[PDB]
């Protein structure tokens, strides 16, 4: 009589459900785990402790409400005839029955048109317990901090305006870095695309990441005074890192804390129709200028790190969706649009990675320019036509990391953009890096000066920063060594490794930047 397979099965998992959500029974598999953490020797005995029972409660729900219930479960093991498992199963958002207007590469601005001016900045990783002196190699996580201890008498301690290893930023560096901007203005906005708090991962307190981001937030309010800064919510924001729950998810362990912190931080920013969408899901619309639509996306709900979608990974948020129906509207009105957010497309989900991908090649023609961060690197991503994966019609920016972490300079952007006027295609034409030259800004007494690293036309000899001059770059660095060399360069910010990146490691990198959409191995068909 195997028809009690089922049954017996349900009730076994209705029971594991029960018995998880008792508090006791948490701490048990909260001990478990830190005694497996310190036998892998994941990290030092006090950080596996911490950042387990720090982890323990919303991970335990969220296994019990996906992985772990009986519907989900028992559809693995018995079979779609006792359950279903649909954990990540895939997902499409709906196109509209607008026929899709012929594809149009952006007009050459005429002489003399306007030029708007965008300072970007992301992952800025505030370490407020960031010590000087101590030690950058440490066993922890993130060093160069209160707690990291002492060096050896053979290295150096941290340096005072940061450190070429696993720290993050003292606020000083942060305010160095904004009160330097001068040359570099004036800017019409800011886009500010996520990753405030520091990778102090195993013990954020909800006061703590609140503390970040008001901190941050005043302090580039009062650098930039009236000028509009856009944010996006990287995935450090919340805590746990990466707990972004769905606003299917009410109650006190949801987000509602980290949006509403938010939107009463960037107030003086955001329109109401903005505020309103951020309290909800972390993502807003808005008019920079006439003609000009600015979508912040909230890619937690892409992320493959965000445990919570183990429950429901479709379109968390209606996110999606809803961006089709922001930029149809931009359509019809013949709007261009800017995307900015923090986890870049092509690192996303695989599911969200793909839709997203489709969204943009249909609307190529009102799409202008796309921001994104979150790698901490200096590189791009290419979209390509979903027919023949090989016409370049959108490209990515991934502009590199405020913080050190790892191993870099400290490091920010600034793109020359079609500008205000009617008729402008609102492309980036141009863009900029700028960085502080660790080496030499730690010298003692030295005064920090962050210096212009390159321009991107001018380096790489560029007529436009269309898609097809990305497109181009790449196979023109798979043929040209000493250029991959300069790209590799300025990717880690003028701070490369010592490690030369031979042809393996310059055929991944370059891999990369053609890869916008998660596990499609065939957009890098002719690199390899
Ligand atoms: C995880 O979350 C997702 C979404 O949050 C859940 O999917 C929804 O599931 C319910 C069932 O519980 C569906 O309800 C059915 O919808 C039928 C038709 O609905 C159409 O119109 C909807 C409202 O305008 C519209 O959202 C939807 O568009 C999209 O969904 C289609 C799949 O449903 C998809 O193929 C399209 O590409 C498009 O993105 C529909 O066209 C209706 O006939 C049924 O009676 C019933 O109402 C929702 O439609 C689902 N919504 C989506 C977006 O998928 C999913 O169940 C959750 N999973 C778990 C395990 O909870
Ligand atoms: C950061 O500062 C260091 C310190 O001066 C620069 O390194 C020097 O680079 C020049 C040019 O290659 C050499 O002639 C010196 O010998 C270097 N000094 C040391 C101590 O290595 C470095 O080039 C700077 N980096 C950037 C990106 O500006
Ligand atoms: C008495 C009873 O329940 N019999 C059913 C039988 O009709 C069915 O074909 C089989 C398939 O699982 O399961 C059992
Ligand atoms: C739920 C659903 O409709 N999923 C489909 C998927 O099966 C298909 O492979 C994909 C095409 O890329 O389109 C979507
Ligand atoms: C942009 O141009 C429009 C039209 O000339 C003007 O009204 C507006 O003040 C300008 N600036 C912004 C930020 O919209
Ligand atoms: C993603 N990464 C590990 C390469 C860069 C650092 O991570 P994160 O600070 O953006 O979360
Ligand atoms: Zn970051
Ligand atoms: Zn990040």
């Amino acid at each position: 009589w195997g028809n009690l397979t089922c049954p017996i099965c349900k009730g076994l998992f209705t029971a594991i459900n029960l018995g998880l959500k008792k508090e006791p029974n948490v701490a048990r598999v909260g001990s478990v785990a830190i005694k497996l953490c310190n036998l892998l020797k994941i990290a030092p005995p006090a950080v596996c402790q911490s950042i387990v029972h720090l982890f323990e409660d919303d991970m335990v729900e969220v296994w019990r409400r996906s992985v772990l219930s009986p519907s989900e479960a028992c559809g693995l093991l018995l079979g779609s005839t006792c359950g279903h498992w649909d954990i990540f199963s895939s997902w499409n958002i709906s196109l509209p029955t607008v026929p899709k207007p012929p594809p149009k590469p952006p007009s050459p601005p005429a002489p003399g048109a306007p030029v708007s001016r965008i300072l970007f900045l992301t992952d800025l990783h505030w370490d407020h317990d960031y010590l000087e002196g101590t030690d950058p190699d440490c066993a922890d996580p993130l060093c160069c901090r209160r707690g990291s201890g002492l060096p050896p008498a053979s290295r150096p301690g941290a340096g005072y305006w940061g450190e070429y290893s696993k720290c993050d930023l003292p606020l000083r560096t942060l305010e160095s870095l904004l009160s330097g901007l001068g040359p570099a203005g004036p800017f019409d906005m800011v886009y500010w695309t996520g990753d405030i708090p520091a990778h102090d991962v195993w013990h954020q307190t909800r006061q703590d990441q609140l503390r970040a981001l008001t901190t941050v937030t005043a302090l580039v309010r009062k650098f930039l005074g009236p000028v509009p800064v856009y944010p996006a919510v990287g995935n450090h924001e919340s805590t746990p890192v990466n707990s972004f729950p769905p606003p299917f998810i009410e109650g006190n362990h949801s987000s509602r804390w980290l949006y509403e912190a938010m939107a009463k931080a960037w107030e003086p920013w955001l329109p109401a129709e903005a505020l309103r969408t951020l309290r909800i899901g972390g993502f807003y619309a808005l008019s920079p200028y006439p003609g000009l639509r600015l979508i912040s996306l909230n890619m937690n709900f892409c992320s493959r790190e965000n445990f919570w979608l183990l429950i429901n990974s479709t379109d968390p948020a209606g996110q999606l969706q809803w961006l089709v129906g922001e930029l149809q509207a931009a359509e019809d009105r013949g709007d261009k649009v800017h995307i900015i957010g923090h986890i870049p497309p092509g690192h996303c989900l695989k599911s969200w990675s793909w839709n997203y991908y489709r969204i943009v090649a249909r609307y190529e023609n009102t799409l202008a320019a796309q921001f994104f961060g979150h790698t901490h690197v200096d590189e791009f991503e290419v979209f390509y036509d979903e027919e023949t994966l090989s016409r370049p019609l959108a490209v990515a920016f991934l502009a590199p990391s405020a913080t050190t972490y790892i191993g870099l300079n400290p490091g920010y952007r600034v793109y020359q953009i079609d500008g205000n006027y009617s008729g402008s295609s609102h492309v980036v034409l141009d863009h900029e890096t700028y960085i502080l030259n660790l080496t030499q800004a730690n010298i003692p007494g030295a005064i920090p000066h962050w210096q212009l690293l390159y321009r991107a036309r001018e380096t790489y000899g560029l007529p436009n920063t269309l898609p097809t001059a990305w497109h181009n770059l790449v196979y023109r660095m798979r043929g040209d060594m000493q250029l991959f060399q300069t790209f590799w360069f300025l990717y880690h910010k003028g701070h490369p490794p010592s490690e030369p990146c031979g042809t393996p490691c310059r055929l991944a990198t370059l891999c990369a930047q053609l890869s916008a959409r998660a596990d499609s191995p065939a957009l890098c068909r002719h690199l390899m």
